């Protein structure tokens, strides 16, 4: 993240951690059993770290889990990078709410453009470089036009995408923030997916998986409709 502050511990207990060779992707806890993230973030053999705050100091209660099950959109293009960039992860063992661990509630209404939302993660903190933080970082952005996504990125973003950024630039996600949350009013709204290098460019906002378009599919799976698919 760029143009922001180290994150407060009260605001990232939903953020999970994907590691095997090292660091792969951020994640979000939606409840004691289930974690969410981007399809693009699938690695073949990986694990979960819940409630990580500072590299320099491990708080009394990190939690390590494995992927019992995973799900991707059934109607998805297997090759095309960005279409339906979403994946659930059933943890092999349920997790409890403590200081450093707590779920994020799902969207009931979608975010009306021009709202002020919060991005976060362990990605690069800089415009050009790879400078990695010790605690996650936070920043306020706005939700913007679907034309300012299509004006910025000559490849058509999915009808199932959120567009956020700071019009004039200066606050954006970065290399390694993929699969992180975009939170608006206590509610989880978008999933970090792609943007541009360098981060923070004027009229070049970031692209997120429109969590609200798949909240039905999220729940369908969570109830047991393995057949169920996402809206094209």
């Amino acid at each position: 993240v760029l143009g922001g502050d180290e994150c407060d511990i009260n605001e990232h207990p939903f953020l999970a951690f994907l590691y095997s060779h090292g660091y792969f992707c951020g994640l979000t806890l939606i409840n004691q059993e289930w974690v969410v993230t981007a399809a693009h973030c699938d690695s073949t053999n990986f694990q979960m770290q819940l409630g990580v705050h500072s590299k320099k100091v491990l708080n009394e209660d990190e939690q390590t889990r494995n992927p019992k099950e995973k799900f991707i959109c059934p109607n998805k293009n297997m090759s095309e990078v960005l279409d339906k960039d979403i994946m659930l992860i059933k943890l092999d063992k349920p997790i409890s709410n403590s200081k450093h661990i707590a779920p994020l509630s799902l969207p009931s209404n979608p975010p009306s453009v021009g709202s002020v939302c919060r991005i976060m993660g362990w990605g690069s903190i800089t415009i050009p470089n790879e400078t990695y933080p010790d605690v996650p970082y936070c920043a306020n952005i706005n939700l913007v036009d679907y034309e300012v996504c299509q004006g910025a990125y000559n490849g058509l973003p999915a009808k199932t995408t959120l567009c956020a950024g700071v019009l004039e630039g200066g606050k954006d996600t970065c290399v390694g923030d993929s699969g992180g949350p975009l939170i608006c009013n206590g509610q989880f709204q978008g999933i970090v997916s792609y943007g541009a290098h360098s981060c923070g460019q004027g009229p070049k906002p970031g692209i997120y998986t429109n969590v609200f378009d798949y909240t039905d599919w999220i729940q369908r799976n969570i109830a047991g409709n393995t057949d169920a698919t996402c809206p094209p």
